[PDB]
C-alpha cells in the first residue's frame, strides 16, 4: 500500500515539485525542485521508508535528502525532511526539515534552518 | 577532500556507529547501527554530500536517512540527520537530526523527535 | 500595531487556545489550555516579543513558555514556541515548536518534540 | 531541589550568559547576553520551569525566550530555549533553541534557525 502509494509526483504547499519512487527495498530515489532559495531546476534526491508499514492506521515513516548542488548551481547546503505518508483520497506527505549549510566554526550555530512542508498529488 | 574524508567509520559521542562510502556523485551510501531506541543491528542509510565544497574554510552539507526496519526489528520511524562535515586533524560530523514515527492522525502533533550527534572517527 | 494586535485570545489548526496580553515592555503573560497531550485546563504562559517591529511588512518576533504543572496535573515538561505575528484582516501568530520532558540521561536523547502551531483569531 | 539549584548564573558551551532567578511559582526572570549574533549586552528573559519535578532521577524541564531588542539594538528576531536542568556536582541546562527572525510572506520558510546550548556554572 505504501509503495503504491509513494510513487510519483508531489507538490509543497507553494511551488515545490519532489518526484519519487519508493523501492521494494525501502529506497527512495528521483529530484526536487525547490522554487525559493538558492536553488535552480532538480536536484538529485535519496531517501529510506518503512516498507512494511503498520496496518493499525497509522502513516508510513520516510525521509530524504537534497544536497543543493546540481549542474548549474551550488548553494553548499543540504536539506533533510522527516516525516510520514498518510494514504486515502487526500495523500499527503507531512515533513518537517533541517537545512543545513556549510559554515566556518565561528558561524556554526546558525547553519541549520528548521520548517515544514506538505506534499499533496495536487497543486 | 571532501570525498576522501567523509568515506569510512564514524562513531557518535555515546555508542552508535554509522558506516559511510562518499561517492564521487555526491552518493551517501552505508549503515547505521544505533545503541539506543527500538533498533537492533545494522540498518541501511542513503544520502547525499556536496561533492564541491567552499574551499574558504567551511565544512561540507550532507545529510542521511535510516528506516529503521530490519530482518529484526521494524520501529515504524524513520531518522534524517542534517548536518556538516569539518575536515582536519579532529574531524567531526556535526548533525542535528529528526525522527519520525508512523501515527494516527490524532497524534501526529507528538510524531516527531529532534536532537543533535557529533560523529568523531574515534571512539 | 504589535501590542494592539498580538493581546487577546488566539486559537491553534485544531483545539487550543492562547490567551495572552502584549505588554509595552515587550512581555508576553497569559494562560494556555492544550486539548491534546498530558495536559487538563490552563497553564501559565510567559514570553516575549519584539515591541518595535521593522515597518517593511515583516512580521513581529516573539516567543513563550509553558510548563505543564497546574493544580491538577503535572507532565514534568515544557513547551516553547518561537514565531512571528502577521497582521491584517487574517491575523495569524505562525510557530514551532520545542515539547521537552524531564528525563534520565540514558533517556535525554529522545527528551524532546519538534512540531508546529499555526494560530488565528477565529477557531 | 530544582528551585534552589536553578537560579544563578550559567554559561554556555563558547561565550553566552544566562542570568536566572527560579521562582517558587514557576517563574524564569533574568537576562541573557550573546556573544555571537546580532546582539549586543543584556537582553530580558522570562520563562518557566517545572517546581515540582519527579524525584525518580529524571531533569527538570523548563524553557524561556529572548525578543532581540533592548536599548542599544533590535535584531527583529527571538529566540526560544526549550530543555532540562540536570543536578549534582557537574549542574547542567540541557537546550535546544529556535530563533525565529520577523520575515515577509515570501521569505517565512527560512525564518527560523535550530540549534542547542548546553550551560554549565563554571566558563
Ligand atoms: O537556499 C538553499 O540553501 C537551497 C534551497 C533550499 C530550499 C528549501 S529546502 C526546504 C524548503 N522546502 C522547499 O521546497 N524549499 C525550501
Ligand atoms: O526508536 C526508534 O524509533 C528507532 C531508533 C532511533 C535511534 C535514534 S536516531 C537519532 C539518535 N541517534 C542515534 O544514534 N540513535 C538515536
Ligand atoms: O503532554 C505533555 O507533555 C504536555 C502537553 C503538550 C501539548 C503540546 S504543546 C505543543 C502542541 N501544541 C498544542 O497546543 N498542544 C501540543
Ligand atoms: O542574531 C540575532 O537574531 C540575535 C542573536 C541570536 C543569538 C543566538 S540565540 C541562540 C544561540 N545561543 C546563543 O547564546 N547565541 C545564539
Amino acid at each position: 500500500a505504501a509503495e503504491a502509494g509513494i510513487t510519483g509526483t508531489w507538490y509543497n504547499q507553494l511551488c515545490s515539485t519532489f518526484i519519487v519512487t519508493a523501492g521494494a527495498d525501502g529506497a527512495l530515489t528521483g529530484t526536487y525542485e525547490s522554487c525559493v532559495g538558492n536553488a535552480e531546476s532538480r536536484y538529485v534526491l535519496t531517501g529510506r521508508y518503512d516498507s512494511a508499514p503498520a496496518t493499525d492506521g497509522s502513516g508510513t515513516a520516510l525521509g530524504w535528502t537534497v544536497a543543493w548542488k546540481n549542474n548549474y548551481r551550488n548553494a553548499h547546503s543540504a536539506t533533510t525532511w522527516s516525516g510520514q505518508y498518510v494514504g486515502g483520497a487526500e495523500a499527503r506527505i507531512n515533513t518537517q526539515w533541517l537545512l543545513t549549510s556549510g559554515t566556518t566554526e565561528a558561524n556554526a550555530w546558525k547553519s541549520t534552518l528548521v520548517g515544514h512542508d506538505t506534499f499533496t498529488k495536487v497543486k
